[PDB]
This record gives structure tokens, C-alpha cells and sequence, in this order.
């Protein structure tokens, strides 16, 4: 790893927290940093610390380091967790970002359900689309292909700002090699473009396919997506014309959004663009 001058931050002035989470990919932890936030160089803020398990493989690290390089390359947004900083010479690989003091958007939602712990109003989830919308928006328009849009891998705040994170899979639309059997092989399959199996692309269209899934996750507040249904039939059914059914109390007008976003046809699915224009219409006259 060459030294990335803007980028390092000092070990000595981390110190390693409450764990967060771990998966197959490594573990999270919460973390104290002084002086992260220059020019406060005083001050200690909260932050998250991503970094291997003991069991790593070659691909882990990789993995690791392809994630911060592009947070890295990534302007900041309202509605993309920021990288704050990495500790990558003598020592672990750490890599530091903000704090989301209320975890992934599938706990937070499914933690306030109705009673049969603050209840979700219709409009905070139109609120949740239209800002995760937004984000994609702007990730699109910096050349980025995330590939793995779940409600797992977006964080909120303690505002509740939602925040799209897991760069893991993501990738500059540029660096994905068209037509290759191994092309999309790590890709979640109940939150797939068909076209990304199909065809072996992926486009800022396949981006959609993955946001229409994951607004049936808000609007069912955190349900698993194709429900009884084993990912290895999910395909057959899908060309057959399958798709998922409306959520309760969602109205007509946003499941058809939905519904375009599950266009076979990439190009006949609705834009980001089009995404946040169409929420803001519903959000701003569900208000009034
Ligand atoms: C999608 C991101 N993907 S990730 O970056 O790979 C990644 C993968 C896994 C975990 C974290 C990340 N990332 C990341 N980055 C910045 N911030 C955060 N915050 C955050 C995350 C989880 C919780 N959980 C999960 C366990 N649940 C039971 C609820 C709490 C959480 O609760 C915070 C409140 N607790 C209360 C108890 O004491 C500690 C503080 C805050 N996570």
C-alpha cells in the first residue's frame, strides 16, 4: 500500500471500541479518534473502524482496500457515508469512517414497526426513498456502480440522514468486464438486475433494478424480499414475469415505481433522476 499522504491517520490516536458488527468480509467497531477532525486537532470523535477477522484471505484485503480506494474517489454527499480516514502502515489495515449512531436501515425499520420505538410514518418512508434516491443520484453522476443497494448496507444517522455505505462490491463504471462468465458472480441475487446474470453488464440501470428492491424493503419495513421463494429459482421465475406483490399501505403510485424499476428492459426503467424528481412530487404534497 503506498502511503496516501491526505488520507493517513495516526494509530496512536485511535483507540478501538464496542463492536459493531462482523461478517464474512471482516468486523466492525466503534472507535474514539482525536483529532480526525481537523482542524479541531483536540477533539475525539465517534467513528466506525473496518478492518479484517483473524480467518482473512487474499481477496479480503483486497476487497478492503478496493472499498476505501473508492470512497476515496467519491465527492461528499449528504447521503453517502464519508471516509474519514485509514491506518495502513505498520499494522492492521483500518479503514475509519463516520459513526451512524442508528445502524442499517433494515434493524432500524423492522425496531419500529407498529406494536402489533418511535412508529414509522408514511411520510418518513417516502422521506427514506426519496433521500437514498438522491444518493444514487449523485453516485451515478460520479461514474460509481455500488452492486449491492440493500437496506443492510444503508446507515442512518442520529438525524435520521440515511446513508449509503458498503462500498465493498462498488466499482467505477469503467472497471467491469462485459460478457465474462465470472462478471456479477458475488452479486446478492434477490437484489439483482437480471441483465447482470443475463448479459454479464451492469449499468447505472442495474442500480435501479437494486433501489426498486430496496424501497419494497422500506415499505414493507425490513421484510426479506421474495418471500418462500430459494435463490436459485428466483431467475426462472423472474423471466416468467414474477415480481413481488404491493407492501400493505403503500399506495398504487409507489409500488408502479416499484414496478418500473423492474423493468426486463434497462433502459425502460425510470432514472435516478427521475426517481428523486417523482418522491419529491409525493413527499412534498403528502406534507400539504
Ligand atoms: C451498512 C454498513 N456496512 S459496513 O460499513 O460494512 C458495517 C457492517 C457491520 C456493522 C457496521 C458497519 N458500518 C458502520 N459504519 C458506521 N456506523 C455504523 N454504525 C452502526 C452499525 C451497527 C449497529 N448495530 C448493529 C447491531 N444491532 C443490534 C444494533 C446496533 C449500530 O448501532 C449503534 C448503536 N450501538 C448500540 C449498542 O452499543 C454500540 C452502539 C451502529 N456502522
Amino acid at each position: 500500500l503506498p502511503e496516501d499522504p491526505k488520507w493517513e491517520f495516526p494509530r496512536d490516536k485511535l483507540t478501538l471500541g464496542k463492536p459493531l458488527g462482523e461478517g464474512c468480509f471482516g468486523q466492525v467497531v466503534m472507535a474514539e479518534a482525536v483529532g480526525i477532525d481537523k482542524d479541531k486537532p483536540k477533539e475525539a470523535v465517534t467513528v466506525a473502524v473496518k478492518m479484517l477477522k483473524d480467518d482473512a484471505t487474499e481477496k479480503d484485503l483486497s476487497d478492503l482496500v478496493s472499498e476505501m480506494e473508492m470512497m476515496k474517489m467519491i465527492g461528499k454527499h449528504k447521503n453517502i457515508i464519508n471516509l474519514l480516514g485509514a491506518c495502513t502502515q505498520d499494522g492492521p489495515l483500518y479503514v475509519i469512517v463516520e459513526y451512524a449512531s442508528k445502524g442499517n436501515l433494515r434493524e432500524y425499520l423492522r425496531a419500529r414497526r407498529p406494536p402489533g420505538e418511535e412508529q414509522m410514518t408514511f411520510k418518513d418512508l417516502v422521506s427514506c426513498t426519496y433521500q437514498l434516491a438522491r444518493g444514487m443520484e449523485y453516485l451515478a453522476s460520479q461514474k460509481c456502480i455500488h452492486r449491492d443497494l440493500a437496506a443492510r448496507n444503508v446507515l442512518v444517522t442520529e438525524n435520521n440522514v440515511m446513508k449509503i455505505a458498503d462500498f465493498g462490491l462498488a466499482r467505477d463504471i469503467n472497471n467491469i468486464d462485459y460478457y465474462k462468465k465470472t462478471t456479477n458472480g458475488r452479486l446478492p441475487v434477490k437484489w439483482m438486475a437480471p441483465e447482470a446474470l443475463f448479459d454479464r453488464v451492469y449499468t447505472h440501470q442495474s442500480d435501479v433494478w437494486s433501489f426498486g428492491v430496496l424501497m419494497w424493503e422500506i415499505f414493507t419495513l425490513g421484510g426479506s424480499p421474495y418471500p418462500g421463494i430459494p435463490v436459485e429459482e428466483l431467475f426462472k421465475l423472474l423471466k416468467e414475469g414474477h415480481r413481488m406483490d404491493k407492501p400493505a399501505n403503500c399506495t398504487n403510485e409507489l409500488y408502479m415505481m416499484m414496478r418500473d424499476c423492474w423493468h426486463a428492459v434497462p433502459s425502460q426503467r425510470p432514472t435516478f433522476k427521475q426517481l428523486v424528481e417523482d418522491l419529491d412530487r409525493i413527499l412534498t404534497l403528502t406534507t400539504n
